[PDB]
């Protein structure tokens, strides 16, 4: 797929919001995943045990993987497309180490929409939102076909 340019500004104008706070909008999405799909949470050994949104929220790991993961996510957005080198690494450790389902990275995707529409209201109205959809979709169509190539296609 290819999102024209005018997708990826809109896109990119709503990520420049998010950057003002990395780890808040990291804790938020983590939690509103876990919360949502708490199966998700059993793949990290770090914070498994969890056992409360409280408990959640007061968890400097949970925060640190939070920015972790939106700030590689950022570097992909950024790219507009161009994203190859970036995802290869990503692809890698997800598929062998990790071990994550397509299913489950379309969960998070879940979780991203949600909070930015939940504290970006002005900014992600409907053609936005649909513009992110775009790059998230493209960004999960890139990372099974890689996925494949490395032998585990989740
Ligand atoms: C927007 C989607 C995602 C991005 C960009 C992302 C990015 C990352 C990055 C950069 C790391 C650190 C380096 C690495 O291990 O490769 C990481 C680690 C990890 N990720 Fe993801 N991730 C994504 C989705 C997920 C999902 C959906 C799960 C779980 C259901 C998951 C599970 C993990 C685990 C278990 C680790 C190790 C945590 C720790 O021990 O430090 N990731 N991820």
């Amino acid at each position: 797929m290819v999102l024209s340019e005018g997708e990826w500004q809109l896109v990119l104008h709503v990520w420049a919001k998010v950057e003002a706070d990395v780890a808040g909008h990291g804790q938020d999405i983590l939690i509103r995943l876990f919360k949502s799909h708490p199966e998700t949470l059993e793949k990290f050994d770090r914070f498994k045990h969890l056992k409360t949104e409280a408990e959640m929220k007061a968890s400097e790991d949970l925060k640190k993987t939070g920015v972790t993961v939106l700030t590689a996510l950022g570097a992909i957005l950024k790219k507009k497309g161009h994203h190859e080198a970036e995802l290869k690494p990503l692809a890698q450790s997800h598929a062998t180490k990790h071990k994550i389902p397509i299913k489950y990275l379309e969960f998070i995707s879940e979780a991203i929409i949600h909070v930015l529409h939940s504290r970006h209201p002005g900014n992600f109205g409907a053609d936005a939102q649909g513009a992110m959809n775009k790059a998230l979709e493209l960004f999960r169509k890139d990372i099974a076909a890689k996925y494949k190539e490395l032998g585990y296609q989740g």
